[PDB]
RNA sequence: CCCUACC
RNA sequence: GGGUAGGG
């Protein structure tokens, strides 16, 4: 030491300087204090000027207005801490103040008035500071709006009142409009952003003034958005800003927002990949069962956060040796994961969003400083979110001398710890540096030791969730004959066991009864474990008495309420939350376990606005109980849109939409848009005509036509269009048309099979002289297959896959396809099939029966085109079962060849690209499933799969005739896997056919007989196909040209020319509003009609029932009404601050469902499961409920954003 | 279970 | 009938 310890903190108490630099310009100064305070003063520039690359993205917006006069001001900082702060509050209010009677505009000269106490602060803090900018608004009336810190806005108008400007104030704080008016826009910026148009438009072929209205039309948009004028009024989105503006006599002279930190970089930071960097510099130089803790690291910027976590890792390492960026650290005794606390609005709503909680804290000072002015708003940030114990770090001790000093710093964090109500004298502090643990330097090393010491015996272990109180999220109820009433659901926590009393609690008065016994699908159990799902049987109770909401719990560790105060967070436009702000009565979906319920909310002291991306408190009361208590998550939703997150805080005491409207609307939904002839053909015929090409001669004509692969892309889309567009229409009389062709294509195959079958089998030309492409492709073809697949089909695979989905089966036809009754009514299976069914029945206690065994399928057929139907087959039920099994399997291998059967987007893209590129061909079967002979699969496929594959199939079919075939082909379209089957038989050659020719066999892509390979390869394909059965559909195959399609869509040059498709008698206003719609869809760029067939949409539109003409929803909520502005909907109600809009539904009469069914496909499903930023996981799956189709309409309400 | 869009 | 994506 060298000077004395009170000299120093007396140096601190007048100054705020760091203890060093007090202490180092306390020698300089030969213990004098005055002449200390100087040597400091005369180098706060030193020190701020070091900070100038310091990038200061944070800080605060104010706002003081003067009878009529307004300022708007922003400085910033570099930390959310610091914004609230309280010196750095007061340095920007008075700033704010002396610049309000000195009105300043010049920010350079309140600047310099200040800059001398700029230095003060930053020097005292440690952050660069320093006012960004400023600007000055008057007008008759003008008024201000402070969205907490982040944003204010200045808002001058004449002719308008008191609250008018507030609320014009607080839409400008919304909608950030870049100009007060549409025709106040730089007739530059747009003169030659029109210029810009214009070509992406008359390149994509587009007739000179058909781009330019568009372009027009769109500017028009463009601009009216980014205007205030023309901006949907936020408290009122029904009318803009204009007309609200217009009908109070008024207008706005003008307006100011700023955004702190608006256009200025903020540099990433990612936390623990530099962890890792600064572990780098030194990286030179059982019992799972262990508890788990959250550790949170919280402190100054450069007081060292980074280099601690750096150490306790590294020398945790060294020693003890073995969410959302978080390093992890382990100890003899627990594991840990570690956060960073840079921003604290950042880190609530981390906590709120489940994303990222925390055990303890720890808080990192560094010793050469003390306490910062700022470190009061980390332990507050610490208080405020509840993080349960502090831990504090004393850092960079071996920079200072006097031993004194450091038994003062210690005090002043005490003393703020308790100042939170933290157990200032009894929170471990460590002194330590982290700089010398790195350096391996053992002292120092025993100190981040000795920190985790502290961790392991402080922070208290958590909670097993095995140890809290039994408690189950009731999912599902079921009456079971001679079993009574069962709930499932995955039980959250504790255990239950038979016997035990439960009570069920939630939605309505709360219930008592007792635990009869416990199962999952396989095994029956005597006790339920936190983490499981299952079945529990309850006695007395019956199934109206539970609903799906409640829980189950033991008795009074869970209790119902109404209201409660919370915390939670509103997602941004970006995460997909809203994207307007609410108000004072939101009234949205409350989700908590495993159902939604409505709730009011009111908004605390002060606050009348909310926008997406925000935090707050609110006091949230539902329309009815539910089981909570503190802590429980839930989630915030409009119409089943996750729009926030929440937690209860405390728990309390808790002491539109029009009737004729609907049925107005109802009424013209079951009415009959009625017209003579076709009226299909009648709007395709005016579509071409309003394209200028010539009409369907006749009903023969549509279907007959060709398209030109040529001309522009303009040209040609309507061309394609042209031969796509009623190509699949079912209702034409003209044509001894019929399903006779489907099955002659159907025997067609058939012989195909027959002859292949025949020559694989005997390829013995007895004379090895001649090699042939085929055969040499099949024998490639068969070892990648092998590597990729394996001898046969993994136990567990068959365990992860085996399902019932879907329709109808060989005993259920379409109205029992729902899994629930395949495993209630006995499926049919083959005699090959049979073992699989045993052992399944061997597999759990359930009853797995079989309702015959029976070698055939049935041969149906289904629509396809005008001009031919499609054969199918309707298999046995425990086929089936089996069949996807095997299909989910090859599915999962199939993604190692990256193939990926989910994602029929990638095949889009590589169709776009071909498109341009002509580098890669698509290609397209004729009869692709019908095509694969039992041969081939013989000579491509594993032994043991083969027989797998054998023992599923179908090997016999009755036809609608009674007639039998026995199948040539290995399945036919409606098994299990063929899909999947026919897609690895193609990738596999496709993939052959390319090392044959020096391609990467990577190129190749394939979904079902969708087929993408490199151009080159097409010729040898060709002949591989031909050779082992298949025949290549010469017309949708395309290796060449500027055409390309796949998975859908369609492409020309790069452009999209995906057609659609009028189907059916268009008869009731659904039926005109799909083709309506997909009229707009196909017509539409970003919400601008091309003019040609904007005629003909609205032409067709006037046969609607009036009222059904005006309503609209947004793209992207199905066809109940017509695609277009839902703003201008006169039937949207805005309901609580989410917006209500009818739609038409098909009406439905409710079945009875089997009871035992649905319960097995329940319980099965969740054995399904067990063997596989994200609040996501806050929501379940949904209970079974079967319903009859009536042919009427319903009209049904549902949530909408302005989009 | 009931609708639309595709293989 | 099988699968994909979206909707109730
Ligand atoms: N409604 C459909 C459509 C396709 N697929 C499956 O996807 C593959 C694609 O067959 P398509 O290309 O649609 O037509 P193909 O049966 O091969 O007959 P074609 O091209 O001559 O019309 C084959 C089949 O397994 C299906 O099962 N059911
Ligand atoms: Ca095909
Ligand atoms: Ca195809």
């Amino acid at each position: 030491a060298e000077i004395t310890a009170s000299l120093v903190k007396e140096l601190r108490e007048r100054t705020g300087a760091g203890m060093m630099d007090c202490k180092k310009a306390l020698t300089e100064a030969n213990g004098d204090i005055e002449l200390a305070i100087e040597n400091m003063r005369k180098s706060g520039a030193i020190k701020a000027a070091k900070k100038a690359g310091n990038v200061a993205a944070d800080g605060v917006i104010k706002t003081k207005i003067d009878g009529n006069y307004g300022i708007i001001l922003e400085v910033n900082c570099q930390t959310d801490f610091v914004a609230k702060d309280a010196g750095f509050q007061a340095f920007a209010d008075k700033v704010l103040d002396a610049a309000v009677a000195g009105k300043i505009t010049d920010v350079e000269v309140l600047k310099a008035q200040f800059e001398e106490e700029r230095v003060a602060l930053v020097a005292k803090i440690g952050e660069n500071i320093n006012i960004r900018r400023v600007a000055a608004l008057e007008g008759d009336v003008l008024g201000s709006y402070q969205h907490g810190a982040r944003i204010g806005v200045l808002v001058a108008a004449k002719g308008a009142d008191e609250e008018l400007v507030k609320h014009i104030a607080m839409h400008v704080a919304a909608s950030k409009p870049e100009f007060i008016k549409p025709e106040d826009v730089s007739a530059e910026v747009v003169e030659k952003e029109y210029q810009v148009q214009l070509d992406i438009a008359m390149q994509s072929g587009k007739p000179k003034e058909i781009a330019e209205k568009m372009v027009e039309g769109r500017m028009k948009k463009f601009t009216g958005e980014v205007s205030l004028t023309g901006q949907p009024f936020v408290m009122e989105p029904s009318k803009t800003v204009g007309q609200l503006l217009k009908e109070h006599n008024a207008e706005v002279t003008g307006f100011i927002r700023f955004e702190v930190g608006e256009g200025i970089e903020k540099v990433e930071t990612d936390f623990a990949a530099e962890v890792a960097a600064m572990s780098k510099q030194s990286h030179m130089s059982f019992e799972r069962t262990k508890p788990h803790v959250n550790v949170g690291t919280i402190g100054h910027v450069d007081h060292g956060k980074t280099t601690l976590t750096a150490a306790i890792t590294t020398v945790l390492a060294k020693t003890y040796g073995g969410n959302t960026s978080h390093v992890e650290y382990d100890t003899p005794t627990r594991h840990y994961a570690h956060v960073d606390c840079p921003g604290h609005a950042d880190y609530v709503k981390n906590m709120i969003t489940g994303a990222a909680q925390m055990d303890g804290a720890i808080l990192v000072v560094a010793a050469t400083d003390g306490p910062m002015p700022q470190t009061r708003e980390h332990i507050l940030l610490g208080r405020q979110v509840g993080v349960p114990y502090i831990i504090v770090f004393l850092n960079k001790c071996d920079m200072v001398d006097d031993e004194e000093l450091l038994e003062l710093v210690e005090m002043e964090v005490r003393e703020l710890l308790s100042q939170y109500d933290f157990p200032g004298d009894d929170t471990p502090i460590v002194r330590g540096s982290a700089l010398k643990a790195l350096e391996g330097d053992a002292e120092w090393e025993a100190k981040i030791l000795e920190l985790a010491g502290f961790l392991d015996s402080y922070i208290p272990e958590p909670e097993r969730a095995i140890d809290k109180p039994f408690l189950l999220p009731i999912e599902d109820v079921f009456s079971i004959s001679g079993r009574g009433t069962v709930v499932t659901g995955r039980v959250e926590r504790g255990i239950i066991k038979v016997g035990e009393e439960v009570e069920i609690v939630g939605i309505k008065e709360t219930q008592k009864s007792t635990c009869t016994g416990v199962e999952m699908f396989r095994k029956l159990l005597d006790e339920g474990r936190a983490g499981e799902n299952v079945g529990v049987l309850l006695r007395g109770i019956k199934r109206e008495e539970i609903e799906r909401g409640q829980v189950l719990a033991k008795p009074g560790t869970i209790k119902p309420h109404t209201k409660f105060e919370s915390e939670v967070y509103i997602l941004s436009k970006d995460e997909g939350g809203r994207h307007t702000p609410f108000f004072k009565g939101y009234r949205p979906q409350f989700y908590f376990r495993t159902t939604d319920v409505t709730g009011t909310i009111e908004l605390p002291e002060g606050v009348e606005m909310v926008m997406p991306g925000d935090n707050i408190k609110m006091v949230v009361t539902l329309i009815h109980p539910i089981a909570m208590d503190d802590g429980l998550r839930f989630a915030i939703r409009e119409g089943g849109r996750t729009v926030g997150a929440g937690v209860v805080a405390k728990v309390l005491s808790g002491a539109s939409s029009r009737n004729s409207l609907s049925a107005q609307l109802r009424r013209a939904a079951n009415t009959r848009i009625e017209v003579e002839g076709n009226l299909a053909l009648s709007i395709a015929n005016d579509l071409l005509l309003a394209y200028g090409q010539s009409p369907f001669n006749s009903e023969a004509e549509c279907i007959s036509f060709s398209p030109r692969f040529d001309g522009t892309p303009d040209d040609f889309r309507i061309n394609y269009l042209k031969a796509e567009i009623m190509s699949k229409y079912d209702d034409f009389s003209l044509g001894i048309d019929t399903e006779a062709v489907a099955w002659e294509k159907f025997l067609a195959a058939e012989a195909e099979c027959a002859l292949t079958n025949a020559r694989l089998y005997r390829p013995d030309y007895s004379e090895d002289f001649n090699f042939s492409l085929g055969e040499s492709c099949i024998h490639m073809a068969r070892r990648k297959i092998a590597k990729l697949i394996g001898d046969v089909p993994s136990v567990e695979g068959m365990l992860r896959h085996c399902r019932f989905s879907g329709g109808a089966t060989t005993t259920n036809n379409r109205s029992y396809g729902h899994p629930s009754f395949k495993f209630a009514l006995p499926q049919a299976c083959t005699p090959r099939a049979l073992k699989y069914v045993l052992a399944l029945r061997a597999s759990t206690h359930f009853d797995i029966r079989i309702s015959d065994i029976s070698p055939f399928n049935k041969a149906v057929t289904v629509p396809k085109n005008s001009k031919t139907d499609r054969c199918i087959a309707i298999e046995p039920g425990w086929n089936m079962f089996f069949q996807l099994g095997i299909g989910g399997i090859l599915r999962d291998r199939l993604r190692c060849w990256g193939i990926d059967l989910n994602d029929q987007t990638i095949n889009q893209r590589r169709a776009h690209e071909g498109s341009v590129t002509n580098n890669l061909a698509t290609v397209d079967l004729s009869a692709a499933s019908d095509s694969i002979s039992l041969a081939l699969c013989e000579l491509l496929l594993p032994p043991g799969w083969f027989e797998v594959l054998m023992d599923l199939r179908s090997p016999k079919g009755r036809l609608p005739d009674g007639s039998v075939v026995t199948y040539e082909k290995i399945s036919s379209m409606g098994n299990g896997y063929t899909f999947e089957l026919e897609s690895l038989i193609f990738a596999s050659l496709a993939r052959s056919v390319c090392e044959i020719l020096d391609l990467d066999s990577s190129e190749v892509t394939v979904y079902g007989d969708d087929i993408i390979l490199p151009s080159c390869a097409v010729p040898a394909l060709r002949e591989v196909f031909k050779y082992v059965g298949f025949t290549t559909n010469t017309k949708k195959t395309f290796s060449e040209g500027p055409f390309r399609e796949s998975c859908g869509k369609h492409y020309y040059s790069g452009v999209d020319v995906t057609p659609f498709y009028i189907r059916h008698r268009i008869v009731s206003p659904a039926d005109l509003i799909l083709v309506l719609n997909n009229l707009y869809r196909w017509a539409t760029i970003d919400g601008v009609w091309d003019p040609r067939a904007h005629s003909v949409y609205l032409k067709y539109r006037k046969l609607l029932p009036k009222q059904l003409q005006r309503n609209t929803i947004p793209d992207g909520y199905g066809d109940g009404a017509l695609v277009g502005s839902v703003l201008i909907n006169p039937f949207a109600k805005n309901r609580g601050w989410i917006r209500y809009v009818p739609v038409i539904t098909d009406h439905t009469r409710d079945r009875e469902r089997a009871e035992l069914g649905s319960y097995l496909y329940d319980l099965f499903s969740r054995c399904l499961s067990e063997s596989n930023a994200i609040d996501q996981l806050i929501c379940r799956s949904n209970p079974t409920k079967i319903s009859r189709s009536t042919g009427k309409f319903d009209i049904q309400y549902i949530a909408c954003s302005s989009r």
